[PDB]
């Protein structure tokens, strides 16, 4: 409908992603009931980064388009929830790119959201935390931090 000018930029970017993408990564859009293709949800999964604490797990993400996409960011959202000071309890990411009012342009393309939040995983932004309990071991004991993290990579690693 209205959605045309958001659905052929996602047509767009599924077309870019499977011609190249980052290893490991994963984006893929949903299926609707009638096994059709939703370019509205998608799928996605972002692999721990090497030599971190994150290194070895494969964290599921959900991104979800609104109508008037690209003007607005998408919304991540971890599923489930990451312990991460910038992770919201609900497993909602908060990046500054992820916010129209912020950094968000719309030429970001979902690689790069992608590549930002991966990014994100290991450099915790102290300015704008989004949870109590990650926030304040991150602060208050580092050591336990990544102790947490460890566990958390090692729950999510894939097969």
């Amino acid at each position: 409908n209205m959605s045309g000018i958001a659905l052929s930029r996602l047509a767009q970017e599924r077309k870019a992603w499977r011609k190249d993408h980052p290893f490991g990564f994963v984006a893929v859009p949903t299926k609707n009931p009638d096994g059709t293709m939703n370019l509205m949800n998608w799928e996605c999964a972002i692999p721990g980064k090497k030599g971190t604490p994150w290194e070895g797990g494969l964290f599921k993400l959900r991104m979800l388009f609104k109508d008037d996409y690209p003007s607005s960011p998408p919304k991540c959202k971890f599923e489930p929830p990451l312990f991460h000071p910038n992770v919201y309890p609900s497993g909602t990411v908060c990046l500054s790119i992820l916010e129209e009012d912020k950094d968000w342009r719309p030429a970001i393309t979902i690689k790069q959201i992608l590549l930002g939040i991966q990014e994100l995983l290991n450099e915790p932004n102290i300015q704008d935390p989004a949870q109590a309990e990650a926030y304040t071991i991150y602060c208050q004991n580092r050591v336990e931090y990544e102790k947490r993290v460890r566990a958390q990579a090692k729950k999510f690693a894939p097969s």
